[PDB]
């Protein structure tokens, strides 16, 4: 399969720009959403499920195609919680009918990760929605109940490796679990984007527990928690290189996420070579607002 970027006819950054402000906007005025964490760590999250399906062998799944609008993918278990994302997306996309699906989610993942104080993202226009019948089945995300092998095996079918893998779950500084939509048990929540996840699995005394879902955790006296996927970078040695690395060094840590996370959100795209060139957005900050 070939997905070939198209712009919105007409468009340019400015219009993105608006788009990205009102999501910006937006977070700043929804801030009591889940005990005031607000709805930034979910807009990171759904940017990542949508682009997640992906499978390198085909090109089927990624964020091309904003299939998450569809029910099959908007009800996959995986994806439980997601919903009060694309809620949060529903203003603005009535606001801006003319973006697509896919740049809608992808965009509103780039906002939330620059307005959390996170690393500039930039991020390329053009994903065409496509019809229900090109909506992955359910089944692509990753199992959070696994160790290092898996995942490493997991995110090769995304492209990544080691070094990308281990930038992309420092997102995991921001938010949290709920045992109702994963059957996690939450703990310590923050909405900044940080290097934070890396110091706190090296830093923490962390103790193996299985929560009221049955499922293990890992869970520190302090009041965090960690997955088992999560605490698999610290059980490889390859992956415990990086994130001590990453615990050590903020700025590099910022330029790897930007570059992994900008990937995952074009994975499956072909940019025509007269594409326009990536969007930097400004923060509300910097333009005054
Ligand atoms: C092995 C890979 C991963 C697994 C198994 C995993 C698993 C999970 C789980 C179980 C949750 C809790 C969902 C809920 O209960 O609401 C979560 C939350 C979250 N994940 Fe991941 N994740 C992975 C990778 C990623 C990546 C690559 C990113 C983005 C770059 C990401 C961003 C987030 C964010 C921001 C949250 C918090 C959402 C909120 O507070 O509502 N995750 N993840
Ligand atoms: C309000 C609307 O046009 C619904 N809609 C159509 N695509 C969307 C992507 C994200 C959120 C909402 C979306
Ligand atoms: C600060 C920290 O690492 C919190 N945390 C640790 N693992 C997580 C998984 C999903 C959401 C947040 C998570």
């Amino acid at each position: 399969l070939v997905h070939v970027a198209s712009v919105e006819k007409g468009r340019s950054y400015e219009d993105f720009q608006k788009v990205y402000n009102a999501i910006a906007l937006k977070l700043r005025e929804d801030d009591e959403y889940d005990n005031y964490i607000g709805y930034g760590p979910v807009l990171v999250r759904l940017a990542w499920h949508i682009s997640g399906t992906w499978d390198k062998h085909d090109n089927t799944g990624g964020s091309y195609g904003g299939t998450y609008r569809f029910k099959k993918e908007f009800n996959d278990p995986s994806n439980a919680g997601l919903q009060n994302g694309f809620k949060f997306l529903e203003p603005i996309h009535k606001e801006f009918p003319w973006i697509s699906s896919g740049d809608l989610f992808s965009l509103g993942g780039v906002t939330a990760v620059q307005e959390m104080q996170g690393p500039k993202i930039p991020w390329r226009c053009g994903r065409v929605d496509t019809p229900e019948d090109t909506t992955p089945d359910n089944g692509r995300l990753p199992d959070a109940d696994k160790d290092a092998g898996y995942v490493r095996t997991f995110f090769q079918r995304l492209n990544m490796n080691d070094r990308e893998v281990v930038a992309l779950m420092g997102a995991h500084a921001l938010g949290k679990t709920h045992l109702k939509n994963s059957g996690y048990e939450g703990g310590g929540a923050n909405n900044v984007f940080t290097n934070e996840f890396y110091l706190n699995l090296l830093n923490e005394d962390w103790k193996l527990e299985k929560n009221d879902a049955n499922n293990e955790q890992w869970d520190s006296k302090s009041g965090y928690m960690m997955l088992p996927t999560d605490y698999s970078l610290i059980q490889d040695p390859k992956y415990l290189s990086i994130v001590k690395e990453y615990a050590n060094d903020q700025d590099k840590f910022f330029k790897d996420f930007s570059k992994a996370f900008e990937k995952l959100l074009e994975n499956g795209i072909t940019f025509p070579k007269d594409a326009p060139s990536p969007f930097i957005f400004k923060t509300l900050e910097e333009q005054g607002l």
